[PDB]
């Protein structure tokens, strides 16, 4: 018997977070709702954070202040151009929902979105330079996630207090997912005039990152492809080890899809000059394959290594990073 306002809620994870809001609705208990509110309220957030008419000015209180927007009933936004913009524009809702649930995963959630808000604000004023910065940006707008969902699943004790202790950990899990996202979506993320693959990195190949589109630059754009892939594979080891930590089979499951999805998609995009034309993605008959399967660890391993064989015999002896991709899947699979 879902208020009005949850209903909506669920219709918007539903439109947001397409075939993943199932995964989402089957987690047990309290953690149901409060996944899904987190979620919408983090679509906000980067909505927000991604509309390019919000002048800096303007955006970066906004993104400062937005955790306290939780709480002012009638605080929506208006002035998106984004196509998400329906969080926004009926924030209303989504705050309603997040003030009934309890108290224990309000904090997380608010504290999360706080320091998310800092984090990206103070990426408005410059792009990602090193691998350092570039660990950063995705700490803010990805690590932090997996940090905040670790939080709500020990609060909600269907894990034990370690996962939410663990935040090492539940960082990287965060980490995996962005650097994945960020390598294969190089050419739509060039479009809407956005970079995000490091600027010390790229910069040893090209002199513009949008140099890297060019067809004459193809060798160099795959070398740094490849480059960035190896960097994003030495978050494995922490991915099985927070992954092998879970006890609930809903937290399990919410959590290791989007895993294998990652994986599989490094593996598509290495080595893969399709990544400066458009179009490397996980389809969806892959992605329901790998559903049904990633649900116990045995199973997940054996993903992760099938999926790391394909990558190493393909590696290019004439790599520059032909060395270290081998060394990090060496590592990965000795674990």
């Amino acid at each position: 018997s879902l208020s009005s306002s949850l209903k909506t809620c669920y219709k918007y994870l539903n439109q947001t977070s397409r075939s993943f809001a199932a995964v989402i609705q089957a987690l047990d208990g309290e953690m149901r709702n409060a996944v899904c509110i987190f979620y919408l309220v983090l679509r906000a957030l980067d909505t927000l954070e991604d509309d390019m008419t919000i002048s800096v000015e303007k955006k970066v209180p906004l993104l400062h202040n937005f955790h306290s927007f939780l709480y002012q009933p009638d605080w929506r936004f208006m002035e998106s151009k984004e196509k998400d913009r329906q969080v926004l524009e009926d924030f209303p809702t989504i705050s309603l929902e997040f003030r009934n649930l309890a108290e224990k995963y309000q904090t997380v959630i608010a504290d999360i979105c706080r320091r998310m808000g800092i984090g990206m604000a103070e990426f408005l004023d410059k792009h990602v330079t090193s691998e350092q910065e570039w660990d950063k940006y995705c700490h803010y707008v990805a690590g932090l996630v997996g940090i905040g969902l670790s939080r709500l699943f020990s609060a909600s004790e269907f894990e034990d207090p370690l996962v939410g202790e663990d935040t090492e950990r539940a960082n990287s899990m965060g980490l995996f997912l962005q650097k994945t996202n960020i390598i294969r979506d190089y050419l739509e993320d060039q479009q809407g005039g956005r970079e995000f693959w490091p600027q010390e990195v790229w910069s040893r190949y090209v002199k513009k990152l949008g140099d890297f589109a060019k067809p004459e630059n193809i060798d160099l754009a795959v070398q740094c492809l490849n480059e960035l892939i190896t960097n994003a594979l030495h978050h494995i080891p922490d991915v099985i080890t927070y992954l092998s930590r879970l006890r609930n089979q809903s937290v399990f499951n919410f959590c290791a899809i989007p895993q294998v999805m990652a994986i599989a998609t490094l593996a598509a995009c290495y080595n893969n000059q399709q990544v400066f034309k458009g179009a490397v993605k996980i389809r969806k008959g892959q992605a329901v394959t790998l559903m049904m399967d990633a649900t116990n660890m045995p199973a997940v391993k054996a993903i992760i290594y099938q999926y790391m064989e394909e990558i190493y015999h393909r590696i290019p002896d004439s790599d520059p990073s032909s060395s270290k991709t081998r060394q990090i899947i060496s590592t990965i699979r000795t674990q």
